[PDB]
C-alpha cells in the first residue's frame, strides 16, 4: 500500500509527495534519463513506440520498472497499488504495453497534465503483466501525475475500461477502495473535523483522510524553504513504522522510502527509512541533452548520500524493464 | 505537547526517544558538561549545591534549561508537559531547586533509576515555579528516567504531592492527563486493537495510545542499525504535523525536533523538523574529565550538521538557568 | 433524518422496519385504504390516474401525505429524506405528480417489488412539490419498498434522473449521502468489525452502519414471535433520544415514531415515543373489499391504544393530500 | 453488562433508570414487602438481623435476590456488575451479609443517601461471595443509591477495600472498569463531543460515555409526562441489541428489561424486551403496613401487563435468597 499528496502553494508553488511501503526490501534506485530516447511499450507483444521528449529523474522498482519521478517541466508521476484494477478483458488486439514501463512512457512524452489526459483517453493500447509470476502477493496499481501548475489527474482501469478524475481539488491518493468511494469516505471524516477526531489506523482508506485534512491545515505559503519539510511531515505522519509485526500479521509492508518533487522549482527529493541523511537532486542543475549519458544513483548496497548528491552521479546502464513473467 | 516512549529489546537493547512540539521556535541548543562541576539549585533561594558526578549531554530550550539528555551511564532523562501539576502547598520552606536545573542535577548525580528513586523519595527539596502574565505559560511538567538496564520511572507532583511509577513496563508517556489515567485510558484502545482502530488525532491521549501499541509491534532485535530507525519511525508517527493553523484553533504546538538515545551503546542521535540530515554524537569518544571544558553545539543560527557531529563542537561558556520570572521579553 | 431496515428470515420471513424522526410534532395518523379506489397524482398539474388494486395500511404525515405503509401482498413502502434529491429540470411536460402522494400510488398499484420497478423506470411523470412553502427546513426525500418475499429496491431521483438499486442485499437505508457512497462508507466500518468498534454518533451516515451490522448479527430465525422485538431493538438502537438540545444545536429532530411490518404474515406494527404501550393491526383481519369504508386511527390528540387496536378503528374521512404550497 | 444513569431536573425532578443485559433468560419477577418485616443477613453464617423500616418494591432475578427497586422514600437502589471486585481479604470474620439480600437490606433500612453513607462506612459486615465452577460466574458487583433530593452515591469493594463516591454529578455508571477510571475515560470523549463522535459499541465504557453525554442533552423539564420518555429513550440507546451472536463471539449478554423510577412522584415503570406495553405501579396507592402481606407479580410464565398493574397483583410468599453456592442446576 502507498500514498501520494500534492501541495498547491501561492504563485504556482507545486510540490508533490509520494510514499513507498513494501513487505520486504524494494532494492529501488534513482536513474536519470535525458530526452531524445526511444522505448518500446512491450517486448513480446504488439506495441507502440515513441521518442523521449523531456528528461526526468525517477525512482525504480528493484531496477525493473519506474513507479515515481519528475520531468523537466515540473510534472511528476506516481504509481500506487489498487487491488481492484483490471486493464482489459479478452479480445484486446491493441498494442499490449506492460505495466512495468507505463510510468516511463508518460514522463518521456508529456510536460502538462492537460496533454497527458488527451492521449490517454485514446486507449491506443492495453498495458498488462501476467499474474503472480514470482508468486508475488498482488500486482495491480494506479498512477497519479501532476504538472508544475498544480493540476492533477488520477487514473484507474476499471476491468479494462479506464477511469480518470481530473482537477486540482484532487491532490491525495491511496490504494483502496475505488476513488469515488475513497473520496466519499472522507466526506464523513471531514464533518467530524480532523482536530476533534482523526483516525490513526494504517488501512489504505485511513491513510487517505489524514493526508487530506493535514495537507490543507498546512500553511498556505508560496516560499519553498518551508513547504518542503511541511510536505514531508505529513508524509512522516502517513508513513508507518518499519518492521511492524503482530501475532495476527506475521509479515507486513513497512515504510521503505518517500519522495517529494518541487515541481515549481524542478527539484526532486527522496528519502530512505534506513538512512539518516536526506539528499536531493536539482533537475535545473542537470543536462538532459539528447547525448548526455545515463548516470545511475544506486541505493541497494545501502549507500549513504546526502545534500546535493549530483557529484555522486555515476554513469550506469539503464535498468531493463521487465515484461516477461520470470 | 510532546511525547516519550522507551523500547525494550533483547541482549540489553534499550533505545529511548523523545518528541518536542512548540507553538513557536524553541531556539534550543546543545552543551557538554564534563564531570566534577559544582552547581547550585538556585541563585537567590535556599537550595542545595553539588558537583556533577557523571558527565551528561543535554539539549537546551532557549539556552536557559535542559529539557532532555543523558549522562555517562546510559541514564536518559526527559521532561515533558503536564497542566494539572502542583509542586508544593502554601507554606513550603524546603530547599527550592529551580525547575530549570532539576533535570541537569539528576543526570549529574545519578546513574541508575533505583538510586534516583531513593534520593527523590527523600523529599528534600521543593520545586520553584515562576509565574508570568504576558504570553507565558506557568511551569507545570513531569519527568521520566530510564536506565541502561531498561527500568523506567515516572515522576509527577500531583496537587502538591509527588507520585512515582517505576518498572520496565512503563515505557510510554505523554502530556495529560496524569499517567494514572493516561495508562488506563490506553488500556481501553488496547481492547480495540491498534490494527483495527487508533486515535490518529494529535491529542495527548491519542498520541499515547498510538506510541504504546506500535512500540511493541516494532521489531524486537538486538542490532542497533535496525532498532534505531524502528524507533524514530514511531517518533515521526506520534509526532504531530508542523505549523498547523485553523480559523477556529489558530495556533497549535507543532513538532520542532526529536531525540533518540542508544542507551545500550551510549549514543545520542538528534534531528530537527527543519534539518534534513540526522547527525549524532558518540559519548564514548567524549572526555568528561573535570577540567575538560564546557562544550557547546549552537543551533540558534540554524547551523546544519550530519553524521557524527563530534568535530564540529566549539567550546563555550555554560548557559544560564532561569529561576525567577523574566521581567519582560 | 429517518432510517428503515429489512429482515430476511428463513422460510420467506420478511419483516420491515422504518424510523421516524422530526424536529417538532408530526401529527401523523394511521389510515386504512381498501382496494378499488382511484386517485390523482396532482390537482393543478397535468397528471396520471389509476385504480387502487390492493388494500393497505399507511402512516400519514400531519394527515397530508403518506410516507410509510404495508399493502395486502406483504409489500411495504417507506419514504426517507435525502437532502440531495432533485426530481426534474426544466422542460418537463410529463404529468407532474406531487411528492405528497408518491407513496400512496405505489402501494395501491403494486404487490411485488419486481412489478413496481418496471413501471417506475418509464418516468411517465415528474413528481414534485414547491420549495420551502411553509418556510420548512428541507423538502426532499427518497423511498424504499419491499415485498413479502424479501426483495428490496432503493429509489432516488438524481437531479431529475431516477436512481434505483435493486436486490435483497440492500436492506437498510438512511438519509445521506448518496447510497453508492452511503454503502461504500459501510465497507470501511465492516472491516473494523462492529463488536470491536461501532460509531455511536447520530449523523445520517452513522445510523446506517449500525443497522447494517446489527441486522445481520441478529438471530437467523424464521419464527415471528421473536424477530419482531429483535427488529425493534435495533430500531431502538438506531432510534435517538427525544427532545435533545445542546448549546450548538438549539432545536433538533427527535425520534417520534417507528414502524415494522410482518410482510410474511401481513401485520403492520407502529409505536410512538410519547406512548407507553404498543399496538398493531392484522391486515389479514381487515376487509379491504372495494366498498368497506375508510376507518381512521387517530393519534394527534395523544390517544393511547394498545394490542389489536382494530376495535378502535373508526370510520373517518381520508386525509386530503396536498399539492399546493400553502 | 448493564448500565445505570440518573437524571437531574428542576423542581426536584429526579428520574432514575436501569438496564439489564444477560446471556440467557433472567426469569426475574416482582415482589412487594410491607414495612416491619424482620430479616436475617444470612441463614448459616453470623449476620445481623433487622426489621424493614420502609416498604420497598424490588425486581428479583431468578427469584433469589433483588437487583433493583425502591423504598417508601424516593430512594432508588440498583446493583450492576463489576469483574475486578474483592470484598474482603483472607481472614475476615465480621458478619457476612449474603450478597443476595444486601440491596433489600438497604431499601428496607434507609431513606436518604446520607444515612446509608454513614451506616455503610461503619464497615460492620463483610460480603459473602459464593463460588461455582459449572457455568456460573462468581459474584462480583457494585451498587448505586439515589435519593429524591437528587444526590447519588457509588459503592464498590475494590480489592477488599471499599470506595464510595457521592454527589449529584455522579449520575451514570456501567460495568467496568472501576468508576475512578470509567469516569475519567468518559472525560476524554467529552473533549470529542457527543455530536461529533460517540463509541456506539456495546462495550462497557462505550455505553457509559453515550449515556453521560445524552443524559444532559435530554430536555430539562419538571413535567413527568415528558422527562420519563426522555429517560427511557436513552435507556434503549444505551441498551445493547437482543440476542447477538457471532461465529467468533458466540454468546453475548443481551438486554432483557429496563426499569425507570419517578423518585419525585414515587412511581416505578417496568418493561421487558419481550413485552410491548409499558406497565407501572403507583407506590402511593400501595399499603406497606407491617401486616399488609407479601405481594408478588410473577413473570416467569411470561404474563403480559400494561398501564398501572395494581389490580393484577397476587399475594404470595417471599422468595428465598441464595447464600451458598448451589450444589447443581
Ligand atoms: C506504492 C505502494 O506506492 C507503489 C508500489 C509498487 C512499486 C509495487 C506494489 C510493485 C508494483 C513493484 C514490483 C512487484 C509488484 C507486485 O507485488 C508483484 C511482484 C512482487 C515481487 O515481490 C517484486 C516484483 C513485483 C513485480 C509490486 C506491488
Ligand atoms: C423520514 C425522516 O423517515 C421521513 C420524513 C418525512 C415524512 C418528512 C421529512 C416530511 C416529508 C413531512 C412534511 C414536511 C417535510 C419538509 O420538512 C417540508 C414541510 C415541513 C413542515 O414542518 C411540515 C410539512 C412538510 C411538507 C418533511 C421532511
Amino acid at each position: 500500500m502507498c500514498t501520494r499528496a500534492v501541495y498547491l502553494g501561492p504563485d504556482r508553488m507545486v510540490v508533490t509527495g509520494r510514499t513507498m511501503d513494501w513487505k520486504e526490501d524494494i532494492m529501488s534506485n534513482i536513474y536519470v534519463f535525458p530526452r531524445g530516447m526511444q522505448r518500446a511499450g512491450h517486448n513480446k507483444e504488439k506495441t507502440v513506440n515513441w521518442t523521449s521528449k523531456y528528461g526526468s529523474v525517477i525512482a525504480t522498482g528493484y531496477d525493473i520498472g519506474t513507479c515515481d519521478g519528475m520531468n523537466e517541466k515540473g510534472l511528476v508521476a506516481s504509481l500506487l497499488f489498487l487491488p481492484e484494477s483490471v486493464y482489459s478483458l479478452p479480445g484486446d488486439t491493441r498494442p499490449a504495453m506492460g505495466i512495468s514501463i507505463w510510468t516511463q512512457y508518460v514522463l518521456d512524452n508529456f510536460a502538462t497534465v492537460r496533454e497527458a489526459v488527451d492521449e490517454m483517453k485514446k486507449e491506443t493500447f492495453r498495458i498488462d503483466a501476467p499474474r503472480m509470476p514470482n508468486g508475488g502477493p498482488e500486482s495491480t496499481l494506479h498512477m497519479a501525475i501532476t504538472d508544475e501548475t498544480g493540476n492533477t489527474a488520477v487514473i484507474e482501469y476499471l476491468d479494462g475500461k479506464l477511469s480518470i478524475h481530473e482537477g486540482k481539488e484532487y491532490q491525495v491518493m491511496t490504494n483502496s477502495p475505488r476513488y469515488e468511494l475513497q473520496l466519499a469516505v472522507n466526506d464523513y471524516w471531514k464533518e467530524v473535523g480532523g482536530l476533534q477526531m482523526l483516525p490513526g489506523t494504517n488501512r489504505s482508506s485511513d491513510r487517505f483522510v489524514r493526508a487530506s485534512f493535514y495537507i490543507h491545515a498546512i500553511p498556505q505559503t508560496a516560499d519553498a524553504k518551508i513547504a518542503v519539510p511541511s510536505v514531508l511531515s505529513v508524509m512522516r505522519n502517513v508513513s508507518v513504522p518499519f518492521g511492524i509485526n503482530t501475532p495476527e500479521k506475521p509479515h507486513i509492508s513497512s515504510t521503505r522510502w518517500r519522495s517529494v518533487s518541487d515541481q515549481k522549482n524542478k527539484v526532486y527529493y527522496f528519502e530512505s527509512t534506513l538512512t539518516p541523511n536526506l539528499f536531493w537532486l536539482d533537475l535545473k542543475k542537470i543536462d538532459f541533452s539528447p547525448k548526455a549519458g545515463v548516470k545511475k544513483l544506486s541505493l541497494t548496497k545501502g549507500e549513504i548520500y546526502a545534500g546535493d548528491a549530483v557529484k555522486d552521479l555515476k554513469d550506469s546502464q539503464s535498468f531493463t524493464f521487465l515484461f516477461e513473467t520470470p
